[PDB]
């Protein structure tokens, strides 16, 4: 189990260290997005919060496929300003409700350290 906290500061640098086998240590839901969206990590975690299968979710599209509840100003508009803008870090409660028991979490937004990818980390609440 790894110990970083949601919504720590440097969240992106201690996260660049890992794979996808020590994402799977977190104590909250992370994915990782290309600029369009489309899912290049999904851990143990999420899996557990929405009933997706993280093998299964990785290479789809997260706001197109995945998950059609965030296609919303109020979330992929965010992400789509941070993606052309260059920079994200915005945190907010939302809830996930598609083929699912609806559920409020957290959410955490953030661009990674590398160049065009974006962390998405969720939590309960």
């Amino acid at each position: 189990m790894e110990h970083v906290a949601f919504g720590s500061e440097d969240i992106e640098n201690t996260l660049a260290k890992m794979d996808d086998g020590q994402l799977d240590g977190l104590a909250f839901g992370a994915i990782q997005l290309d600029g369009d969206g489309n899912i290049l990590q999904y851990n143990a975690a999420e899996g557990d919060i929405t009933g997706r299968d993280p093998k299964q979710v990785i290479g789809k599209n997260f706001f197109k496929d995945v998950a059609p509840c965030t296609d919303s100003p109020e979330f992929y508009g965010k992400f789509k300003e941070g993606v052309a803008s260059g920079n994200l870090n915005t945190m907010f409660e939302y809830t996930f409700d598609y083929q699912m028991t609806p559920t409020k979490v957290k959410v955490h937004m953030k661009k990674a350290l590398s160049g065009d990818s974006y962390w998405v980390f969720v939590k309960r609440v």
